[PDB]
């Protein structure tokens, strides 16, 4: 439809530049007609999604690298992918001319953007959020009579998911997280600190933290929003650690069990919102397997979490099949999802890079590594950030896939966008994942998914500098003959029919 306008920050690519009157977009979604794949590609070397079309031979006589797609060898269904509508990215969208708004929302929510079907909505403020606020401020509220969503609900994030959805022909799932609770409900009555719940699971203190779940997912409602899951709390270990600089509420694992098990599963379950999903931990993954141990030998607990919410800080090292790997043999029938990852955390980096294909790899290979060991979606941090990464009223700024220039009325997007679209796009929500065996060692990362009406996507990722030539196999269709540039990121799709 309309190419990237490429810009460079003097990083190692560049992002896409729009503005008032002009994004890069794709034509409606269409499929290559049986024996025909599609390939979009995204390169260092700048290239954006670009879409070209080869064919499926019936025959392949080279010795070089062979990925053999194993269709019937299945793995997990795929709930989506997306990103936070947090304060930040709301006052940073908003901030935009109305055409760049649209744009913007059209670039991440519309098939002809990158097909998110997940926002992540935190209940009431975080770090990323400019004022401090929680919906029940007023203190000694236990029935919360006085509970309602301010402006930065029902003026910024209310209006925008709604436009959101209105520009997704997907269905689009909400996902609604807490950082912290009214601080009369703490027990060092701040939002921020170490500081848990007052009493115990069970107790009125509770049982009125359960009831705010359920107080905001009515107030949503009024707003005809309906959510898919919320987690049991934003990062539960942070509160537990003295000097925590901003919104948190301290649980250890067995806290939550107890709470899910006393308070917020039967509460949630006694409501008209028991369809809502519940989902643990959404925290980082080296709590795991003991958090999902902890929570999920507990049949009381157990029979009220739907999944683990795991989340991805990407500056930082940390085991995956000791973590995730294990959690899923010892729990398999629990999903996994990632809800939160970000890049540019570390106070010595620049919170924003502006075109950093190193951060647009670190997100693809953080996708790639969460599908291989089951995870079921991937949940990017803010929309949209300044070019401080921000706003964020602890100066914990970060980066984000598309970064707001409001004084020039215009957003980059970098190259995290692609690398992201190059999965949210392509996989719709009940795609399965299927192995994909490579015949011989390489430099690749690679995941192969099939589509609910049966058509194949693999996602090629090469992080090395050197041109790999490489064959698909689809044993029911006949073989893909590519190459994977040094530098690159490509998603291949082809309709499969069987004879
Ligand atoms: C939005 O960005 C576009 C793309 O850069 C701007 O349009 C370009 O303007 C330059 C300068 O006049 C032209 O040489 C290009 O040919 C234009 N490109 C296209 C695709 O039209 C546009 O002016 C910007 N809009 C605003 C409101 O600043
Ligand atoms: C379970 O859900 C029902 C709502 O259907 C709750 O019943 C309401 O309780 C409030 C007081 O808390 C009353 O003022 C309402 O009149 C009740 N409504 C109905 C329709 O019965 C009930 O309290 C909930 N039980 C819990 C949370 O333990
Ligand atoms: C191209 C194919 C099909 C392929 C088959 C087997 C192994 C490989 C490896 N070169 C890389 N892997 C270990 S991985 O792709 O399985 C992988 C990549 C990732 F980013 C995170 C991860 F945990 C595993 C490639
Ligand atoms: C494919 O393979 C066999 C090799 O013997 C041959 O019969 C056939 O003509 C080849 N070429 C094509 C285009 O199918
Ligand atoms: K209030
Ligand atoms: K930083």
């Amino acid at each position: 439809a309309r190419p990237c306008i490429p810009k460079s920050f003097g990083y190692s690519s560049v992002v896409c530049v729009c503005n008032a009157t002009y994004c890069d977009s794709f034509d409606p979604p269409t499929f290559p007609a049986l024996g025909t794949f599609s390939r979009y590609e995204s390169t260092r070397s700048g290239r954006r999604m670009e879409l070209s079309m080869g064919p499926i031979q019936a025959n392949h006589t080279g010795t070089g690298l062979l990925l053999t797609l194993q269709p019937e060898q299945k793995f997990q269904k795929v709930k989506g992918f997306g990103g936070a509508m947090t304060d930040a990215a709301a006052l940073n969208i908003l901030a935009l001319s109305p055409p760049a708004q649209n744009l913007l929302l059209k670039s991440y929510f519309s098939e002809e953007g990158i097909g998110y079907n997940i926002i992540r909505v935190p209940m009431a403020s975080c770090d990323f959020s400019i004022r401090t606020y929680t919906y029940a401020d007023t203190p000694d509220d236990f029935q919360l009579h006085n509970f309602s969503l301010p402006e930065e609900d029902t003026k910024l994030k209310i209006p925008l998911i709604h436009r959101a959805l209105q520009l997704a022909q997907r269905p689009v799932s909400l996902l609604a997280s807490p950082w912290t609770s009214p601080t009369w409900l703490k027990t060092n009555g701040a939002v921020n600190g170490k500081g848990s719940l007052k009493g115990q699971p069970g107790d009125i203190y509770h049982q009125t933290w359960a009831r705010y779940f359920v107080k905001f997912l009515d107030a949503y409602a009024e707003h005809k929003l309906q959510f898919w899951a919320v987690t049991a709390e934003n990062e539960p270990s942070a509160g537990l650690l003295s000097g925590y600089p901003f919104q948190c509420l301290g649980f250890t694992p067995e806290h939550q069990r107890d709470f899910i098990a006393r308070d917020l599963g039967p509460t949630l379950a006694n409501s008209t919102h028991h369809n809502v999903r519940l989902l643990m931990l959404d925290d980082q993954r080296l709590l795991l397997p003991h958090w999902a141990k902890v929570v999920l030998t507990d049949p009381e607990a157990a029979k009220y979490v739907h999944g683990i919410a795991v989340h991805w800080y990407l500056d930082f090292l940390a085991p995956a099949k000791a973590t995730l790997g294990e959690t899923h043999r010892l729990f398999p029938n629990t999903m996994l999802f990632a809800s939160e990852a970000c890049v540019g955390s570390k106070f010595w980096e620049q919170s924003v890079r502006l075109g950093s294909w190193d951060r647009g790899m670190q997100y693809s290979h953080s996708i790639i590594t969460n599908l291989l060991y089951h995870v079921v979606g991937w949940t990017d941090w803010n929309l949209a950030l300044n070019p401080e990464g921000g706003p964020n009223w602890v100066r914990n700024f970060v980066d984000s896939p598309i970064i707001v220039d409001i004084t020039k009325d215009t957003f980059y997007k970098q190259p995290m966008f692609y690398h992201l679209g190059h999965f949210s796009k392509f996989i719709p929500e009940g795609s399965q994942r299927v192995g994909l065996v490579a015949s011989q060692k390489n430099d690749l990362d690679a995941v192969a998914l099939m589509h609910p009406d049966g058509s194949a996507v693999v996602v090629v990722l090469n992080r090395s500098s050197k041109d790999v030539p490489l064959t698909i196999k689809d044993p029911a269709v006949g073989f893909l003959e590519t190459i994977s540039p040094g530098y690159s990121i490509h998603t291949y799709l082809w309709r499969r029919q069987h004879h």
